[PDB]
C-alpha cells in the first residue's frame, strides 16, 4: 500500500540515495539481491524489528536469502541439561549429544522466523536441510562439525522463483546424510560465493566496527586501498582480524559490484542502500595508481580514450592531442583507477597546484571512487586549486570538499588548505584573468 | 470462484453424496481433513493429475497433508550406476551411497510436487527434514533404515496454519542427526495415528488390492473377519504383506470407524468424500460369527433383542418367541457380529436358500457392517434370495447386489448366482404364491 | 472459501437441484443470470436478508441484475411534507414537486442497498439514470409518468464485466433528459426482454400465488400445458390473470431454459434453483405429442437431430438412416415433446412391445419431462419391457419405473405389467439370446 | 508492488520532492485530496496515460474525485448528424434534440474512463447523475443550461468510502428532475467549495501559461503577492485575465494550503506534488512585506516568537532580548512573510550589508518562502555577504545563492554582488578576525 511508500520515504535522505534506491529496482536481478546473516541472537531476542524490515524488502519486490545460526538459547539448554559446552579452536566440540541439541534448537528458531514474517504477510519457506552439503572437518577434534563442500541452489531458486524468501538453517548433510554443525559466517560466505549477491549483509548485535584507538566508528573500508596496513595495525583486535580476513577473501572471489556490510539490526533498510549508515561497509574498490609520465600510463590510447569523456575536449575547446603535448612536458602527479574510470591530473607547476583534469565516470560518481581520490589529493595536496562548471551536476559535492569558492561567469573557482589571505587574491585575479 | 463450484458439483451424483461432503465441510476440523500418501511413481509420471487433484481440495479450503515417497526413478538410478537393488524382509537395504542416491531423488522428487501445485497457485511447504524422529530399524540387517520413534506435528500445523499445503518426505533422522530411509507406507500410517485425520488415503498405481487368483480387486476389507486368510494367499505378494500388516496395525489402535482406502489417483476426489471411490477399502469392522442353532447364541436373549427391530416383528405379525421355535425346527445358518448390530439368518431349506431375516442397524448401515455380511454371504451361498419391502430405505443397494427381481403388491423379490429360466420361475411362483 | 461452499451445499436437498445449479454455473453466460425485481418495501424494512442473499449469489459467481422500487416510504414522505397522494387510473399523479420527493428516495434507496452489499464485500454501482428510455405516458394524465421506449445494456454490461452488481432504479428519462416515474414490474421486463435471462424473479411481499377456491398454493405453472385451461377458470382473479398473462407473454419470446418466479424475499435463495421452494415458478415447459408415423413429425430432420443423441447411434452400430428406414416400415407408436428434448419409440410388434429408444436429454432428465413420458406410456402400453445399460446415470429411476428385472452381461433387461410365470421366462430367454 | 514504488522514485528529484510527499500522505487526510477536472479532448485521445496516472494516486492510497468533460467529440457527432453547433456568450445553446446527444456522449466517455481504469485494476464508480443540483442559467437563451446551486456529497463519499474513485460527469439536475448542460470548470469549481481539497487540477491539453512579452512560461502565481500588478498588464490576454480571476476567487474561499494546478496530462503526477513539473501552479501564499522598525512588526511579540527558533539564540549566545535592543538602534531593512514564517533582517551599516539574520520555518523552506525572500534581497541590495553553519541542513542552497564562499573553523561565509579583489579580501579578514 502506501505503508510501505511511507517507509521508503522515510529511509530518503539525498538525491543519490533515490537514485541508489532505483538501481537495485530497475536491475533485472536475476543477479540476486542479498544473502543476510541472521545471528540466533537476534531471532531469540530482536524478532519484530527483524520480521518487520525483511517484510519491507519482501513487499517492495526484493527477496532476501536469509541464513540464520542460534548461538546463546543452545548453551542455555546445554547448561540446562548438565552438559558444560566446549570450545577448542573458536568452534563447538559437537558430539551426538550436542547435536541432538544444536538441531532442535535449529528447526525451534528456524520456524519461530518463518511464522512470524509469515504472521506479517511475508511467504516464507523454510530451509531446515539440503542446500549444503559438506564432510567432516576434523572427525576427532571437532566430532559433527562440518566443512562446506559445495551448496545446491535448487531449493533456494525454486523458492524465491514461488514468491517466498527463503530462511535457511546453516546446518550441512554429508553425503550419506549425517548432520553437521557449521559456522552461520562461514556458511553465510558460501552462500554469496555461489549467488555473487548485491549485497552481502552480516547481522550483529554489536554494530559495526569501532576504532579502539581513536573510538571513532569505521564507515567503509576500501580493501584493495586500506587492507594491509589497515589489518597490520596494532588497535586491530584479533577476532576483527578473523572476520576482515575473512571478508577480504570472500569479495576477492566476487565482482566489483559486491559488497559486504556489518550492521546492527535496527540500522538495516538504511544501509542496504547508502553508506550514510551508521555500521560498517567493505568493498574492493579500486586501487588508484600514480603516475608522473604519459609513457608511464599501460594504456598509451586509453588515457586518450578516458579523457575524450570531458565536456571541455568533447566540446572542442582543446583536442586531448594538443593537450596531451603540453602535459608531457610537464611536471604533473596523476592519479587514476586501473580500469581509467577515473582520472585526476594536477599540475604542480603553480603555488597552489592545480587539478587541472579531473575526469570522471557516471559510474565512477556513484561508486564514490571520485571520494576516494580526492582523499588521495588531500594528503598528497595539502593544498589545491580547481575549476567546476557552475552547473556541473555535482558541484554541491565540489562545494563540500572545498574551503573556498569564486564564481566568474559560467566558471566556478574552488580551493583548499591555504589563506594567506593575499595568495587568495592571487588566486582569485589568475582566475578572473583567466578570461582570454 | 465457480471454478471450484462447478468441479464439486460435477462429482456428486446422489442425495446420499450431498450429505456426505457437507459432513466433510460442516466438520469444525481441528481433527485434520486427511493424509494423502503418494506413490513416488505418480510425481514422476502422473503429476498433473495429483497436482490439479491437491489444487482443487487447498481451493476448497481443505487441507490434506501429503507424504510422498520415490519408488521407481531410484530403482533406475541405482540401476544407472551399475548398483542391484536389495530388498530383504520388503525394505530397502540402505547404506551410504544408496543413501546419498536416495535422499537426492526425494528432494528432487519433493520439490517438484511443491514447484508443480505452486504453479497451480496452492501454496506448498516442502518439509524436507524434522517431522520424524527415529532409530535404526536393524543397523546389521538394513543399515540406515529407520524406525519411527515419534512424529513432530509443528512445522505440519504452523505450515497448514500459515496457509500453505504441507509436502512431507517420507525421511527420518535421530537424535545424532543420521538421515534414514524410512517406507512411504509406514511413515503415512505413522502420521494417521498422531493427527487422526478423517480420511486417509494411499494411492495406489494399479487401483486397489488386485486379486491374483480371481483377477479383480477386492472392495473392502473387513480385518477383523478377513485379514488372517486373506493374507496368508498363495496369489499375495510380500510388498502386499507389508502393507497389509502396516495397515491392520494401525487400524487397530485408531477407532472402528476410522478406515483407509486404496485407491488410483484419477479417482481421489471422489472417495474423498463418497464411498462410490471403488478400491479397496480397509478397516476393522466386525467378525461376524456364524452360527447353526440358537443355543449356540451367547445370548440366549439379546438375539430376541436384535430381532425386535425388525418392522415385521414390531409392527406384529410373528412374535419372536413364534418366529424362535421355527427358527430352531430348522437348518439354518447365522451370521451376526458380536453385537448384534446386523443379523442375518439363512434359511436354507430351499434351493435358492433365503435370506429369512437381514436385521441391520441404521449404524450398521452407515458402518457397512451390512456390505461386509453379504460379502460373506456371497462365498458361503453362491445362490440366493431374499425379500425387501418396495420401500426400504436403501432398496437401491439390494438392486446392486442382484442379479434379478421381482415386484408384487409391497414386497420385492431378489436373487443372484441362479439362471436356469425354470429355476428362477420356480422362484417367482413360490414368491407369487407366498400371498397367503 | 469453504464458507461459500457450505452455504451452498446447505440448500442443496435433493439431486435435480445439484443438476439445476450446475446449469446456471456452467452457463458460459453471455446469457445473463436473472432479473430480480425489489420492492421498495423490502429495501427499507427487510435489506440484511436481501444482502446476504445477493451477495452469496454474488459470491458463488452469479451477476443478478437487480432492479429496486420505492413504494411506502415514498407515500409517508409525501404525507409529512403535506401532499396528499394522487392515484387516477391505478397510477400516480406524479408532478414536478411529488417527482423531486419520488427521486430523493430513489436515490436515498439505491444506495442503501449498494452500500449494504457493499459492508458484505459485493461490488454494487448504483445505476440510477440512463438504463431506461422513455416517453410521457400521458402528460395531462400522469404529468411526468413515462412509458418505456427503449432499454440501453452498455452500462449494465461493463458493470458486470467489471465485476459488480448492477442495482438499477427504475426511473426512465427522455431523450431531452426529463426523469419519470414508470412501473418496477414493467421496467423489471423490458430488462428481461433484451437480456434474455436464466431466471426472473419477483421478489413481492405477498409470497406468490393461492388458489382462492382450494386455498392450496401453487407451486409450478407449466405454461405450454396449464396456461388455457387454467386462465380460462372461475376462481382465478382478474389481477392474477392480467399478470399470469404477462408472464406468458415474456417467456414466450424467451428462451426454454428460462423461468420466472415469484416469492417472498426470505424464501429466495432456496427458489432460484429448486422447485421445492413455496413460492410459485412459472415456466413454458412441454406437451408431449403422439406419433405414428415418422411423416407426422413437423420435423421431419430434427428426428433424426434428436435421435443421434442416442449412445448406439453415437457410437454407431446402426446409423440413423438405416434405423429410420427399419421404423417406417414398422407400427409403432411415439411420443415426444415439441423440442424433440425427449423421445421414446415403442415397437408394438413383439407381445410385451419394446420401448426401443428413449432418447432424453440432460434437461429433459432434470425436467421429469422423462417422468412424464413414461406416465403416457403407462397408460397407452399396460404391458412394456426395456433394455438399459449397467450403469446408465439414472438406473435406479428404471428400476422404479419396473416390476422386473434381469441383468445378462452389460446389459439389463426391464418390464412391467406381466406376470405369466411362462411369458416372463419368454423375455429373459430372447433376451439372454439376444446376444446375438 | 514495486510498480508503484517505481513511479514514485522515477518522479523525485530533490530532497526537497521527498518532504513534499510525505507531506500529502503523512497528512490524515479527512482534508481531501484532489479534485481533478478532465477535459473531454482527453479521455478520447490520450487515456491510457490519464488511467496510468489516476491509477497511482489510487494505488498510492489517494482518491481524487475526477470530473470530466465531454468537448469535441459532441461537436463532430453535432456536425456528422448536419446540426452546426451553438455558442452564444461561450456557452452551448442547448435544446431538446442537442441535450440527447450531448447525454448520449457523456455516458459514453464517463463509462469508458471508468472501464479503463477498471482495466488497471482500479475501482471506480460512474457517478453519471445526483452529484448536482441546480437551476436553468435562463432558459430563453441558454434552453436546458444549469446553474448549479449544490453539490450534494453523498455519492462521492460513500465511493470513496466503499474504496473506489468517484467518475464525475458535469450535468447537474433540477428539483423535478430535467438534466441540464453545466460547464466543465464550474462544476470542478463547486465541488473544490463543497470538499476544500488539497489540489484542484484543470487538466488542458494547452499546457500552462506562457508569458506572450517574454516568451518565459509561468511556473507558479502567487495571487497575494502578483495578482493585481500581473493582471494590470498589457501582455495579459483576456482569455488568460478571465482564469486567473476565476481562479483567484477560487482560491478566495479555500484554506491557504490548497492549490490550482493547470498542466498538460503528461506531466501530471508530477506536479500533483511538486512545483518543477512544467504547467503553471497557482496560489494565495504570501506577501513579504518589507520593514525598517522593531516598532513596525504587528507582532510585538511573535518577532520574538520567530526569532527563537534560530540555533544561536536557542543554544544561548545572545538572547532576543538583547539582540532585540541592539537591532532598535541600528539602520536595517527586514523582509518576512505575514505569518512570519521565514524572517531576514539585514543590517545595513556596512558595505556589503550583512544578512544578519534570516530566520527560516521548516515549512518556510518546503514553500519556498526562503526562494522568494531571496528574490527580494536580490533587487533591494545589489551586493550582500552572510554567514552560515558548515553543516546548515541547507547549505547547498547558500553556495547556489552566492559568487563567493570562504570557510573558517565552523562556518562559512558568504556574499555575492562583489570583486574588487581589494573589498573580497576585506571581508575574508573581518570574518576570519571574528573569531573572538
Amino acid at each position: 500500500t502506501r505503508s510501505t511508500v511511507i517507509q521508503l520515504l522515510n529511509n530518503i535522505s539525498t538525491k543519490r540515495e533515490v537514485e541508489q534506491y532505483l538501481k537495485y529496482f530497475t536491475s533485472v536481478s536475476q543477479q540476486q539481491f542479498a544473502v543476510i546473516k541472521v545471528g540466533g541472537a537476534i531471532i531469540s531476542d530482536n524478532l519484530h524489528e527483524l520480521a518487520s524490515c525483511l517484510a519491507f524488502l519482501y513487499h517492495v519486490g526484493l527477496y532476501p536469502i536469509v541464513l540464520h545460526g542460534t548461538g546463546p538459547q543452545v548453551n542455555g539448554r546445554l547448561e540446562a541439561q548438565g552438559i558444560e559446552p566446549d570450545y577448542i579452536d573458536g568452534i563447538r566440540i559437537t558430539d551426538e549429544h550436542t547435536m541432538a541439541v544444536v538441531r532442535k534448537c535449529f528447526l525451534e528458531q528456524n520456524l519461530k522466523l518463518v511464522t512470524a514474517l509469515e504472521q506479517l504477510g511475508v511467504r516464507a519457506r523454510p530451509i531446515t536441510s539440503g542446500v549444503f552439503t559438506a564432510d567432516y572437518l576434523d572427525k576427532d577434534k571437532y566430532k559433527l562439525v562440518g566443512n562446506i563442500k559445495s551448496v545446491t541452489k535448487e531449493p533456494i531458486e525454486a523458492s524465491i522463483k514461488a514468491g517466498a524468501l527463503p530462511i535457511l538453517t546453516s546446518l550441512a548433510e554429508t553425503a550419506s546424510g549425517q548432520m553437521l554443525n557449521v559456522n552461520a559466517d562461514v556458511a553465510a560466505g558460501e552462500l554469496a560465493r555461489v549467488f555473487e549477491p548485491l549485497k552481502i549483509v552480516y547481522l550483529n548485535e554489536k554494530g559495526g566496527i569501532i576504532n579502539g584507538s581513536t573510538g571513532e566508528k569505521i564507515s567503509m573500508i576500501n580493501l584493495d586501498e586500506e587492507y594491509d596496513d589497515l589489518m597490520k595495525q596494532s588497535w586491530v583486535k584479533y577476532g576483527t582480524k578473523l572476520k576482515i580476513r575473512e571478508i577480504k577473501e570472500l569479495l576477492d572471489y566476487l565482482p566489483r559490484s559486491s559488497s559486504v556490510a556489518i550492521i546492527n539490526v535496527q540500522d538495516l533498510q538504511k544501509e542496504l542502500f547508502t553508506d550514510s549508515g551508521a555500521g560498517t561497509m567493505i568493498r574492493r574498490g579500486y586501487k588508484l595508481v600514480k603516475r608522473s609520465s604519459i609513457g608511464e600510463f599501460p594504456s598509451a590510447d586509453a588515457l586518450r580514450k578516458a579523457l575524450q569523456r570531458d565536456a571541455g575536449i568533447s566540446s572542442g575547446k582543446e583536442s586531448v592531442a594538443s593537450y596531451l603535448r603540453y602535459l608531457e612536458n610537464s611536471d604533473f602527479v596523476s592519479y587514476a583507477d586501473e580500469p581509467l574510470e577515473a582520472v585526476a591530473i594536477v599540475k604542480k607547476d603553480t603555488n597552489v597546484p592545480t587539478l587541472d583534469k579531473f575526469v570522471c565516470s557516471d559510474a565512477a560518481w556513484l561508486n564514490n571512487v571520485t571520494d576516494n581520490v580526492f582523499n588521495v589529493l588531500r594528503r598528497d595536496f595539502p593544498a589545491l586549486q580547481w575549476v567546476v562548471s557552475e552547473n556541473d551536476a555535482n558541484i554541491a559535492w565540489h562545494f563540500d570538499k572545498s574551503q573556498g569558492s569564486y564564481l566568474k561567469g559560467g566558471k566556478v573557482l574552488f580551493w583548499y588548505g591555504i589563506d594567506d589571505i593575499n595568495t587568495i587574491s592571487e588566486l582569485v585575479e589568475n582566475f578572473v584573468k583567466s578570461c582570454d
